[PDB]
């Protein structure tokens, strides 16, 4: 069976293949080219991926996501401790090592960060088995240029325990240069800027290529700005227009909230390409409709601050790696959150009107990128 490539990300994955001279990047069962990076339990089932994300709204406790910020981390670790307040389900102590809780059929038991992850892990195998029509047990696993050994281990392990044979595990930056072939040898040293926004995470990082050999010169961003917080925004704005028209705050409301925000995802995505979408839910309180719509122009207002601080992990990432706007020759759009117009625009504006690289689908370069290194390893 070829081997292929996996983004394991914070909240989405993804899955490509090298056949052919040409990377094909896989799609679920519900056809998406991207999966959640959720694990679900109830009383009869594990449910994965989409499954697990679209029932998170009744099942918040059971519903496990960002398992990749635990990862190789240790219990005592002051992000964990932050972390861990956010979360609707439950972080454990063993020995140092933090562990999930979860009822799963009525019986309370733990997992180790690998162990949720290998879920994932084990959903996006079979995502390429289902599609391939053969067995996939060779892989390419991707991880942010920033993971230490720990880190890094752990995402091996997680491999290891979901059956995959881990042929390596490269950084995301890297690979989504190799995704454009910005690695080929053209005799000189090329400096390429990486800006990763993606679901909960943002990185800037700086790769110097040199003879095919790669030198991360810098990295910024922020561990903690993503696509979600652009969700949250509309969300807040919502609670406030419902409040006016209906005089009731839905806040305290947890499900009402979490519907709310699904459906502003879905908006925020139908932004990118039109100008307007509608939020058509039914009952969202009580037995209130609400029915309503955003602008793109409204949509950028309520995130501005947040797109346009962007730019300050840019320029810092800059100056750590001693280089100049104009000394940067490429520019490569990685994540989701990327594909927003105004985030085009303002990256652009800050490069000088240079261009931006960004024909694959910024949500699947990485996995693009590990599928190319995972053929050549094989
Ligand atoms: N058209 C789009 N416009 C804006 N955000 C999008 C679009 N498509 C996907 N996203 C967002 O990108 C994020 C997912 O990023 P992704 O790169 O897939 O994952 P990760 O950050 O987990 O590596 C989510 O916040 C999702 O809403
Ligand atoms: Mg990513």
């Amino acid at each position: 069976g070829p081997a292929v490539g996996i983004d394991l990300g914070t909240t989405y994955s993804c899955v490509g293949v090298f056949q052919h001279g040409k990377v094909e990047i896989i799609a679920n069962d519900q056809g998406n080219r991207t999966t959640p990076s959720y694990v679900a339990f109830t009383d009869t089932e594990r449910l994965i991926g989409d499954a697990a994300k679209n029932q998170v709204a009744m099942n918040p406790t059971n519903t496990v996501f960002d398992a990749k910020r635990l990862i190789g981390r240790r219990f005592d670790d002051a992000v964990v401790q932050s972390d861990m307040k956010h979360w609707p389900f439950m972080v454990v102590n063993d020995a140092g090592r933090p562990k999930v809780q979860v009822e799963y059929k009525g019986e309370t038991k733990s997992f180790y960060p690998e162990e949720v992850s290998s879920m994932v892990l084990t959903k996006m195998k079979e995502i390429a088995e289902a599609y391939l029509g053969k067995t996939v047990t060779n892989a390419v696993v991707t991880v942010p240029a920033y993971f230490n050994d720990s880190q890094r281990q752990a995402t091996k392990d997680a491999g290891t325990i979901a059956g995959l044979n881990v042929l390596r595990i490269i950084n995301q930056p890297t690979a989504a240069a190799i995704a454009y072939g910005l690695d080929k040898k053209v005799g000189a040293e090329r400096n390429v800027l990486i800006f990763d926004l993606g679901g909960g995470t943002f990185d800037v990082s700086i790769l110097t290529i040199e003879d095919g050999i790669f030198e991360v010169k810098s990295t910024a961003g922020d561990t903690h700005l993503g696509g979600e917080d652009f969700d949250n925004r509309m969300v807040n704005h919502f609670i406030a227009e419902f409040k006016r028209k209906h005089k009731k705050d839905i806040s305290e409301n947890k499900r009402a909230v979490r519907r709310l925000r699904t459906a502003c995802e879905r908006a925020k995505r139908t932004l990118s390409s039109s100008t307007q979408a509608s939020i058509e839910i039914d009952s969202l309180y009580e037995g209130i409709d609400f029915y309503t719509s955003i602008t793109r122009a409204r949509f950028e207002e309520l995130n501005a601050d947040l797109f346009r601080g962007t730019l300050d992990p840019v320029e810092k990432a800059l100056r750590d790696a001693k280089l100049d706007k104009s000394q940067i020759h490429d520019i490569v759009l990685v994540g989701g959150s990327t594909r927003i117009p105004k985030i085009q625009k303002l990256l652009q504006d800050f490069f000088n009107g240079k261009e931006l690289n960004k024909s694959i689908n910024p949500d699947e370069a990485v996995a693009y990128g590990a599928a190319v290194q995972a053929a050549i390893l094989s």
